[PDB]
């Protein structure tokens, strides 16, 4: 037949799924189109510790998502004791969402599943939402299963009557599929997803997704965690407060740090090519500067 | 071709021995849409475990139950019939797929869900037949319910943006619902729970005349909901479930149970660190988190 | 063919492989219990479509030679939905006289090749073959918003000239406005089938209720007067209710529906209708 | 369906694709379909010695872009050397941004692949997320790449309610691909873009592009220093104050300057033919600025 | 030769079948001056000078002014004089009901304009479809006007094409910040003034009927205060009024028909 | 073309002003062909509400200036077709060529390839080939060749008085009561479209005749009321 592209996923997600270890899986073809975009669990290389910054977060992540899936035989005697079926990460961009959402790919436990919309909208009529019913029929074999969908407040946006039929479909499919008729069972199928915008994401899928944990922006006391984070393995002067840097941010997220001990690296770079040296505390302050400076173009 | 319909014709056959259906010959297609069926013993949720509301479960009991059972004294009479539509609204959350469930357990005849997911094919002229199969095997087999989860996305309002098909599929919903051939003695009732009946129908709004309205919690609601959601779980003597109902006041028949999970993985996790019940002061905490967590979208 | 001949009364089948599956689609009109005193309300709205369409079919030896006395070919009721357009469309297909055929288009639409302009020749040829008939379209605005439509246009446009077949295409809308261009243009006869007036509501609710056992006091009128924007359906499902309401105190252990049951099925059903608000 | 379309750029990307130097490289259709606007690096004629005005930026971009492509020996052990992710010329419309563009289209080594979003948004339905998809696709494909969005200020626009499902997909897509889940290794492949209202671009995309130039309004120095790279082929006489022009205009841009020069010649040429060569004597000049000024003032 | 190449290919003008000049514009004479040394001499006889890499023709020649008395008239003359293929197609005949169908119908138009010689291209009406960009309008038309920007002098532009768009408007102070830097030529089409109108009036009163003598000098200030395109409306009122007259009982025209068309036009105001 | 430009009455004004303009080419030389601004316009279109004589006026245009005239059948290669029809209209001169719904009318080539052929022959000819085939809803029909139609007229209803006359001129062929006018059912119509009043005298003709076939007799005042009172509430 027709849209036989399908020829190389099942080819795809098979190799895929050895890496994984998953003995007598018997899928279809939508299956296996869906299967085709599952992380591999030691492909990362970031865990809990690369995260900083922020320490309750990642404590009540562990307890609510981690801990629920081991310890099996304390967690299963109770009524509600299960894991949720949603994990909202929400909150200003940059730090957190993406690394939390590795940190759970990685030494969280249960095989991991990228959701990426892209895939589930497709050209022929009657084929998006066979591919979103096996989302969940995938989420459902592979027990326990982590379906992460990034940007979450675009796919599962707020309905309305300017809506394509196929996605109105896909997005009534999902909350039917969520806690549904069938579902609601014994089957530690979770869905999380990280969002920067939560205000028009939905109110039916906003409460599917209870768990929702804020990543705010760091404070004085984060930006420092992080910017002592950050300058760990790379050469710095051994006399380097990190707490007046972050101080003198001020505004600066978990990801403008980053590129601001970047920049420093790369004047320190520069300045050797131009003739190994360390950042003498100098750079950063004229790297803050130029930070700032380019920062307050939006204005 | 199309010949996948031979796994739905064996999945449409187990679970037809598992309702107990003796001499129901269908199509292929027939037969993909029976492949659907819902078990009425898979499900673990009665009338007794749906509190916060009364009225509205007797009155569907009386609606929908009743005039299935006691047929000898509606068979005399010509408007005793069940209704041909059953219209779940309201807020999302409490009560929609609740009451689904109680409805495909302990309503009677057989459950069947849509699926509406399976009636869009990919080949031309295919989804028209499954929504004919669909209304031929509910005639088929009397009585049965067709459950349509969230009826607001497929019998969406009638544009001119929308394909040839799924037009086709929904204007044979409404020509098969009361037409020139339905509408006699068959007791094939049709339910759909949906949170947005604004933007639903004109014609299928008046085909699903009885419209429950499963309302936000109240006080009382509130109360009643989060005593029967802390009834197995040990808890403290000296916790009254007023007071966390009336400090709340803005949670739905989910969020409570969300609270309570809340609350039994802070004991439990306050227990592991070195079976702890709940002294009230960790429902409080619970409440406090999730009111400022619910913050999100303003 | 021969499997639904019962009905047609003519020995003139002659029919190829799809004329014979266009023929298993005419209506019955032995399982239609709906005549012209079942609608009520709309009495006018009866009447003209009466003297409109239905003498041209009957009469047949007044007009026959030349007389101006014609079947329009193609009658659109337009309306809200609900009350009267497939009850009126059922009473002719019951007592018109003519082979009444359904039309459903889901039928039309063949997987194989996608050559549905095969069956569109196919069921005019049949309704020419055994005329007069009438074509009915059940929701022809999603039906006509494409060779099969042009085809089928076509044919509805060249083959009902000789008027020796009193082949009528008949359909029911709900939504007149984005129905089309040409098929709005091409259909002279429009009945507009309104939603019950303060009449019309009581002479529906009288037609309701008459063989059960309603108490004495209990003035329509009233009723009418109380219920201000219901439609057929749903005067239908309050009596329903209403019976309901009433039979509950005796299912529970016949009782005559007062006028109290009536004002709470009317009081529900105007809270409810707020759903769509 | 919509496979003629990608039927032609498939013949039409190979053929770019073996005058590139990409060895064996297998792609898909939409892969295909993008790699189609790839830019040939011989066609552009403008290098960095043709960039006058702004000399710090050029050694900026060099150091912070060219420098961390070649020479991977000294950015391999640390953690966070590689290139950004993003590079956005923020200025005012006229100089520099699409020239920096060209001349990194050509002097920068790796492929350059222009965008252009208007081949990225399809009629059929689920067809632009799949070309957002196949272009984050062939970018890792062949490393290193950089992907060039100009006018980003309109494909990647702010989130809003009024917007389509479509863009709305895809311009989450891209943040989705940029840095995401399985986008963060090293890849060497930098995405840029050059726009003239940043204000308004957005705030995780704006946060994905940390390497901000600005390119300024040409000022007295920056004026003379391009009016004097601009009047160096043409004929002109043997005595030029550039500081004088420079001074007396005042406002004019990168690219008002190159039309006063062009109507100075154009002037020299028709003083010429009307006759039957003639040097600017550096009294056209001031004639072309008066007249820019009178265009700039009646225009409103 | 791809479809919406084909598509757009419909409303390219023949540059054979064009027939206007400079004789068929009359009244200003200074915008003639320097528009036929600045965007006809760089276009033709580009064997002299073809080393120069900025000795090309503009290509963003704009005529702004009052609706009417000639904005289009000098675009196809200038067409006709350039070297051939004038491509207008209209202010409105993109945005389709569709989506992705009227960026691509830009990309297709410019692409057909490199394809061959320098094709001057025309948009008229160019104030409403490329007005200033903002954020609250709708978010469709904005991408497709950055595109346009994009396209027309981006990457691969810039090269010996001597591709050029033409651009005309109404009112040129809301048009942009952006398009109006790669229109730097504009030329000013202004009002007749009492000397073009004069002008227009004895050139449309040359290739005509009869025409007995009177002195366009006589009706110069009290004809119409504007719009020179209804003055060549007003002489087709003077024409229907002389050929309308004999069919009561060809007939000469003077003072009394144009000074009555002077008046009806004063009323339609 | 069997219509007649004194059947069809209503807007005085518009027929002279048509039977002047388009009619043009029907004078003779030294009166449209001396003067070159003295030339009818090519390609007049016409626009305005539904029916109310859209095909009839162009009908009334050619029989009354005596210009040929061709159907272009648009709804019946397509590009060689169309120049084909183009040249046949051309070669025989004087001729107008009429099509039937050209604002919802390859055929982007056979347009551009109709265009250049009427500016060919306008660039030739004053009015040899003549083009009014346009319909109702001109704001969006098509943007094919916009300066090919740049003459048309607004047929809509031009007055109370214009539909009585039109009234009386057709209700008076079939036999009608002494008391029943035209002017006195008009009086009371209150502004209907011009096919409105050949479709209410028509249903007033069926009520006549139902009234016979029910148990023949000439239309009356009463019948005509009836008639305009349905057709008012099916408005
Ligand atoms: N706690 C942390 N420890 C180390 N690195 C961090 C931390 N927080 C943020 N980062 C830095 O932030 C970058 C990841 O950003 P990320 O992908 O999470 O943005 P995002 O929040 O997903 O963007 P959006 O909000 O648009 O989805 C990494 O490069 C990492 O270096
Ligand atoms: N009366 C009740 N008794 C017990 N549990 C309840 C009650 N009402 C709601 N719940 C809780 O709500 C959850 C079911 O939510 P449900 O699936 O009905 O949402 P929904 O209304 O279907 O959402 P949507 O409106 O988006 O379809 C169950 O987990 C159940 O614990
Ligand atoms: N005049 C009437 N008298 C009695 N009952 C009526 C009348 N009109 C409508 N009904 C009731 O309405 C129901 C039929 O609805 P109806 O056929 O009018 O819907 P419809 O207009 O065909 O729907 P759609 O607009 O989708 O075609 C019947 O069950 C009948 O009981
Ligand atoms: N430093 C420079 N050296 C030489 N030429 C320059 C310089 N700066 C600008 N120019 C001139 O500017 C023109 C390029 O303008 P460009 O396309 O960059 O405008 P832009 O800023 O991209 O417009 P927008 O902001 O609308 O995208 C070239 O023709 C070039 O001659
Ligand atoms: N100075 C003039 N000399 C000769 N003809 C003129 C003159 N001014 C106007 N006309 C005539 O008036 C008509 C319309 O004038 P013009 O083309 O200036 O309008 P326009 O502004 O281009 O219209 P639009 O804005 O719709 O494109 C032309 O056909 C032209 O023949
Ligand atoms: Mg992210
Ligand atoms: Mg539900
Ligand atoms: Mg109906
Ligand atoms: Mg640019």
């Amino acid at each position: 037949p027709t849209r036989k592209q399908k020829v190389e996923a099942q080819k795809q997600a098979e190799k895929l799924m050895k890496q994984i270890g998953v003995k007598n899986v018997k899928l279809s073809e939508y299956e296996m189109s869906i299967a085709a975009h599952l992380v591999d669990p030691l492909n990362m290389h970031v865990t809990w510790s690369d995260i900083a910054g922020l320490d309750d977060v990642i404590t009540d992540l562990k307890d609510t998502v981690i801990l629920p899936i081991k310890k099996k035989h304390l967690f299963e005697n109770s009524r509600l004791l299960q894991p949720p079926k949603g994990v909202l990460l929400y909150g200003p961009p940059g730090c957190g969402k993406t690394l939390i959402a590795k940190a759970t790919a990685k030494e969280a436990g249960c095989r991991f599943i990228n959701l990426q919309p892209s895939t589930l909208t497709d050209k022929w009529y009657g084929e998006s939402q066979k591919l979103a019913a096996a989302v969940f029929s995938l989420a459902i074999k592979l027990q326990p299963s982590i379906i992460f969908i990034d940007q979450i407040d675009s796919f599962l946006r707020n309905r309305s009557s300017s809506d394509h039929e196929a996605t109105a479909m896909m997005k009534a499919q999902f909350m039917s599929l969520w806690d549904g008729l069938d579902t609601d069972h014994s089957c530690q199928v979770i869905v999380m997803g990280a969002t920067n915008r939560p205000q028009d994401l939905d109110s039916a899928i906003m409460r599917r997704m209870p768990t929702r944990f804020h990543i705010n922006q760091p404070a004085l006391k984060q930006r420092e965690a992080i910017l002592k984070l950050i300058l760990k393995n790379e050469n710095v002067d051994r006399h380097v407060d990190l707490l007046e840097v972050a101080q003198e941010t001020d505004g600066f997220s978990g990801s403008d740090l980053k590129e601001m001990c970047r920049d420093a690296a790369l004047l320190c770079v520069r300045e050797y090519v131009n003739s190994i040296r360390p950042v003498q505390q100098q750079d950063l302050h004229r790297a803050i500067e130029k930070m700032k400076k380019s920062k307050d173009a939006a204005f």
